[PDB]
């Protein structure tokens, strides 16, 4: 059975070869393709990347304050996540997206509209009706949570492998409170890209073996997904390799 | 060089061996896979699948419809593609989704949001902020114009062939107008399923042998995406196996 990881590593050689020149709003410059898809097992394990030591505290807790609320920066002392309306658009108003995810998995599992989105927040102002950076699909087979993230565009130095270890975080908490075992976190991207500056630090990255995944344990019965503290959450076995700094 | 509709019959055959049963609206029963993907190029060839006849003219002709207008049925003597919002939300109000496409693939290429939905509007009176059927993003590489739809449910016997067809066509058009050429089209879908009755056809069909796909040519220039007629199109060299009667 071939490591997962294997799949972010080839995805990154992939587009070291056979990529594009393009730039982007800083034009800094970025080797770029177009159209991809990773698929990782949540089964008994949890997929934060081996190959380089990622920053687990900050996904963790990052991802927490997305849950619980909030409209206001430094207080996690604009991330590639971007849930500023997941639970708002501020006590009980808007539409809340998450909520709506986790009732729907408990009302209908076998619903194919079980979707929240995510906005990068300078669009907003930009146009009228903004296309969303993220799209989030969960689906439920035989007492099993997946999930598929769609994005616009991946980072794939520094932010996808933080992402894939977020959007892993979410469905393990939101198979939690809704009785259910993590399946599959599927990955795909529009405009997938390395920055240029990035690139040998990532030659250097491809030359690791994954160790094997660490496991995710949650140590207590959490009913409510607001309820969800850092401390109710432990993981076992992350033995990576070195910390390898990517500028941006 | 492997035909590109292999991708879409080793989809078929997973989903039948590796497929779990799953209801769905009609509670007629599926077997679904939850995450695909499938590249198709569009350089000088166009992917109308060839194990079975595609409703070819009936993609053209409901495209166009899409494109101008319009919310009157009958009107090409609720499909599977649901253009209704993607010029409208009737003359020249509301965001025009495909005109914008048009529009920054013009005034900047290298945009990576580049996005125009779809809604089922069965959807649109059921709930508040209705997740939408289809996502389509388009970029810009090289003068290569490319297109992925992101599905969040696909019905593999009947729907996905014709959908291929329908946004390498819109591919072609917009291309054709913003004076690049067709790239790939990558298509990928979260609960990708086949419908029980539809399992004996299919597994018929993956006994034949795919033939070359044909070409699209476009037999004039056109300037605006609205100018565009069914007469406009030739497909050259389609020789595919007899039709398949797949019922619903």
């Amino acid at each position: 059975p071939p490591h997962g990881e294997l799949q972010y590593l080839g995805q990154i050689q992939h587009i070291l070869r056979c990529g594009v020149r393009k730039d982007d709003r800083t034009g800094t410059g970025t080797l770029s393709v177009f159209g991809m898809q990773a698929r990782y097992s949540l089964r008994d394990e949890f997929p934060l990347l081996t190959t380089k030591r990622v920053f687990w505290k900050g996904v963790l807790e990052e991802l927490l304050w997305f849950i619980k609320g909030s409209t206001n920066a430094k207080e996690l002392s604009l991330g590639p996540v971007y849930g500023f309306q997941w639970r708002h658009f501020y006590s009980g108003q808007g539409v809340d997206q998450l909520q709506r995810v986790i009732d729907t998995i408990k009302t209908n599992p076998d619903d194919r509209r079980i979707i929240m989105c995510a906005w990068n927040p300078r669009d907003l102002p930009l146009m009228a009706l903004p296309p969303c950076h993220a799209l989030c699909q969960f689906a439920v087979v035989n007492s099993e949570l997946s999930c598929q993230l769609y994005q616009r565009s991946g980072d794939m130095g520094l932010g996808v492998p933080f992402n894939i270890a977020s959007y892993a975080l979410l469905t393990y908490m939101i198979a939690h409170i809704t009785g259910l075992k993590p399946g599959d976190f599927i990955h795909t991207l529009g405009d997938a890209h390395i920055y240029l500056n990035h690139i040998e630090p990532l030659k250097i990255q491809l030359q690791r073996e994954p160790r094997p995944f660490p496991k995710l344990r949650i140590l207590r019965k959490v009913e409510k997904i607001d309820d969800f503290k850092a401390e109710d959450f432990q993981i076992e076995g992350y033995n990576p390799h070195p910390t390898i700094k990517m500028e941006m």
